[PDB]
């Protein structure tokens, strides 16, 4: 033993008779943790070696790849990512074939002229015939494809495609992997799922003819993304639990699950603070970089890529003292730059991704407010870090006793708020983002004005104890709601304790109070101008 | 009422005792559930809430209260909330002596105030006390 | 998942080789393995019981079973100990009634304090069979093959029943050559073994997760102390002795469960294992210890309410062997008397710091106080006339005097030269101060308010290792007496 | 020189703001530790003398917490100030062993930092003032 090439005979007999009969009565039948891969099929490594005698180190000595059980078909199809529509086009065709009970292995000749038109029309390549050659081979090292008579083919000079010459000459039967084909033939959910994964990503603006030209109309015509998992509302305790169920990594949540679809994770830090921009159902999601000025790298990069093409993504959320859940699909509608604190507790430039929720990835399902806001986006960064300073954030404690600015250089903040407000007032078509996203500069102004106190002159009284996070127990709120036209400026806003805020919002005399607060807001504002 | 649902010729306001008793009975019966559902655990007993409302008559029961308004809501209830000192989530019982009426300000103090812990201890004490005051 | 019936059927058809136990039709099947095969047809057990199947336990380890031999009683352990001595000396597994009787009956008379030893052997000769110890096959082979297990098992039996180890126990029994230097050396865990969870401890040595006080699989008592926050371990200051709070969760604690066992250990002077998890740290079996005094004190339960609680004063010792115990420990017992020293009197739940009050009931002025100081003096005078004072008498701190200082200082430094200190409280709601004696108890100072002083961390550092500590001590001594006397007029 | 147990004028080799020297070495070492694939608990928790030294040359026997209620200038019996150098972002929680992540505190302020009721806000304040104090010595 001392056996090589007798092995191929052994493998051929394993194919001829079948895995069940091969332990009859050659023996073995023990579980194997490690297999032998040949032409997309797995074989029990000890058993094959034993039969080769009667015709691990040894098998690997004779030139066979010995492998651990492959990752799930879902995962592997999900790993097909750009470094690029060639691979997904072939894959999509293959699924369509399997669904239509075509044979597992098919000659190159037929595959070529069957896929090449698809490659031209949907893969935006010029020479489709040549376009099929790359994935026909490259998809083997993605553990999704196999080529019989591999040995007979002659590879290109630089890298690894086979020559067009070599492929046409040897008409090798290639196809999907064994267990994958069987999976697809037995469980149509998996076929629907894998195709739905490949489609958004890659073909999210599903053109007409897809799904017809591919084998996939009967399978997905109704709605393609229905087969995708997780379902909306699936709940998980840990981030780890999510990871066990759908992959990705537990690193800060902008990342792709096993299916390759982007997922953004928002974890509520304390109570009275969710990602949702108030009065609205839309999300203000802070970007990716954890300690310094954030850059268009890693998750932010992917967010930007998603923003450009108008592709949706999964938005996970864990409320305070609660569980995680995939609560909505969402689309990038605007991106901004803001001052915030990193994990090093230091002020820093950070991205604010403004997400609008949608029912599914299918564009046809997105309400008009979303379509309008995407139409208006321009996809370019809005840098609000010029309008305010980290000192103006409630989260940066200070004396200030910076010589430079008096606390009544609040005027600076109020001015920017007015400038911005006026500029928003002359927007002809305003998006719900334009209307409801709150200007930091105006909030910052109210903070500098009130100095940790209620501004309601009828305040019954309120504590000077701070929160666990070291902020006063107050909230800045507009007297005239932004929803009802009110402007996002300091003279329209007021700092209130929980009691007074409750009085304003659902007190019996809410209305009269509104009037008093409107008056005292304007007054307080004008006092700081002279 | 019991609850504040409608604006007492029968009942003294300190026939709160009636409410507290039902609360205890119910609580005991829920305590001996072998497999309790999340409904059994978290759905809140009207009786106990009612008792707390009768016990503190439109006022904050936090003896350190910085102050709170006496204005009512549009619906005619006091701007208070009845809350457990020992959260039902952490095993605490749904009964009046484990509960306390707090203004929005004091409730914020109890939930995410910097001195939440000490306050929990004060409130636990003053709840039991207030409860036992109405039994004699 | 009832399709497991198909998995069971294949286990029968092919055998145990090919296929916590699962019982079906009088046959036992590996629980986890049956669940797995059913999947193709660690929360496994629940899944099988959710299907209509009765789940049985694996046979208890020899260590566990010998550990289950407890009183409701020296007969059973005497026989067992003889049996282990026999197995170690390569005697035959099964022996006749006749020889066992008149070989063990003398041992039974001398060590089992029974009158008729001949009759004494009869009880455990039969009763030990329903303890799954009567030796068995696998047990006899275990003892013959692995002498650690014999040494462990004998040490376990010797620890619980014969902790005082009278001379001529190891021979007379078969065990002198085996136990040799020290009998408890074969016991596990080793001192210093570290575990993450409490569950991890349980996996390794048994008992249960519930309770501070409980017995491990070996049947030896174990007490568990979990440090709640920083700057707070169980150790009573100026010494290495522990103040371990008792067993009852939420209300006035009673001599039941763990406290009961503690009391049983106190009476006979038996040691026990003391586990400890420092703050943000791991568990570890850090010392053996012996109950040296028990007291009653005011504390808070998990319901945040004041409560009567036991204070077990533990003295650490190198091993269970009494010869290894230092003289301070051996003096503290016998002085013990084994009787509860009670709390109230001088000591109201506030009084001390963990219950906030206005005080809302104006019954007591903050300047009584005087009641506390009086009790402190009384207790002090009574301790001052102790002829032989244990380290507990000397270093355990009187709540009443501490309480008094707290009522006096009102969340402030009492050092009149204080550079300044914050009025912010701790997370737990106490002032950032400490009450400390101006004249250390260690150097004879009395445990009374006029010898104590409240200091901020900075002034405390000044007092303790400041360059001018000595002058400061004088100043503090003066101002303590002064402040004390100001509250008496 | 840079160790607290060596009393000195200092120089004239070094001004006290050749602290820059120390901070540089701390960075260089910190970067080299940051790229350790498998870091032992020693790599993670043993404290770099150079960074500690730097904080000592910076603070000059004083609390760096700008809200310090006050602290004594008396030394210990061993002749060191009653202070401690401590990281604002704990090493245990991934914070770097460098001077701009450290701060010199009196016993009081240190207690405030570790178990005060307003621990969190203070950590932000100290992080800020540590960076600030650090950057003041580079220009
Ligand atoms: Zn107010
Ligand atoms: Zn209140
Ligand atoms: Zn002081
Ligand atoms: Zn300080």
């Amino acid at each position: 033993e001392i056996t090589r090439a007798g092995i191929l005979q052994a493998i051929a007999e394993h194919d001829r008779i079948g895995p069940e009969a091969f332990r009859a009565t050659y023996g073995f039948h023990a579980a194997t943790s490690y297999f032998l891969e040949h032409e997309g099929r797995l074989y029990d490594s000890k058993a094959i070696a034993g039969v080769a005698h009667m015709y691990v180190a040894w098998l690997r000595r004779e030139g066979f790849t010995i492998r651990e059980a492959p990752k799930t078909f879902h995962r592997r199809v999900g790993d097909v990512r750009p470094a690029a529509l060639h691979r997904p086009v072939l894959l999509l065709w293959a699924i369509g074939q399997a669904v239509a009970r075509a044979p597992r292995l098919q000659p190159w000749s037929t595959t070529r002229d069957a896929v090449a038109p698809l490659m031209e029309k949907y893969g935006q390549v010029e020479d489709g015939v040549d376009g099929v050659r790359y994935p026909f081979w490259a998809l083997v090292r993605d553990d999704l494809w196999c080529v019989e008579q591999a040995e007979e083919l002659t590879l290109t000079s630089r890298g690894r495609r086979p020559t067009l010459e070599s492929l046409n000459a040897v008409d090798p039967s290639a196809g999907l992997r064994e267990d994958d084909y069987n999976l697809l033939r037995s469980q149509p959910e998996a076929a629907a799922s894998a195709a739905a994964g490949l489609i958004a990503r890659y073909f999210h603006l599903l053109p007409a003819g897809l799904l017809e030209d591919f084998g996939l109309h009967e399978l997905l015509a109704g709605r393609w993304p229905d087969a995708l998992r997780p379902l909306l509302g699936e709940t998980f305790k840990d981030r780890d639990a999510i990871w066990r169920a759908y992959g990705g990594q537990k690193m800060a949540g902008i990342g792709c699950l096993a299916d390759g679809i982007l997922s953004a994770f928002s974890d509520d830090k304390g109570p009275y603070a969710d990602g949702r921009i108030p009065d609205t159902t839309w999300i203000a999601y802070v970007g990716d970089g954890l300690s310094g000025d954030q850059k268009l790298t890693d998750g932010n990069e992917l967010m930007a890529e998603h923003q450009a093409v108008g592709r949706a993504l999964r938005y996970w959320h864990k409320p305070f003292q609660g569980q995680w859940s995939f609560e909505t699909w969402a689309v990038i509608v605007q991106r901004r730059l803001r001052w915030g604190l990193g994990e090093d507790k230091l002020p820093r430039r950070e991205f604010l991704w403004v997400l609008a929720p949608v029912p599914s990835p299918e564009r046809e399902t997105w309400p008009p407010e979303v379509l309008e806001a995407l139409e208006a986006d321009t996809g370019e960064l809005h840098d609000d870090t010029g309008d305010y300073r980290p000192s103006d954030l409630a989260l940066t404690p200070g004396a200030p006793d910076g010589t430079e600015s008096d606390d009544e250089a609040y005027r600076r903040l109020a001015q920017k708020a007015e400038a911005n407000a006026e500029r928003r007032g002359q927007l002809k078509k305003p998006t719900v983002a334009d209307k409801y996203v709150r200007d930091p500069s105006a909030r910052g102004a109210v903070l500098k004005r009130c100095q940790k106190r209620c501004e309601n002159p009828e305040c019954a009284g309120h504590p000077t104890e701070l929160t666990k996070a070291g902020l006063p127990i107050l909230q800045v709120d507009h007297v005239n709601d932004l929803a009802k036209g009110g402007p996002d400026v300091p003279w329209n806003m007021i700092a209130l304790c929980p009691n007074c805020h409750a009085l304003k919002t659902y007190g019996a005399n809410k209305v009269r109070l509104q009037r008093l607060l409107a008056a005292t807001a304007r007054r307080l504002h004008e006092e700081k101008l002279q």
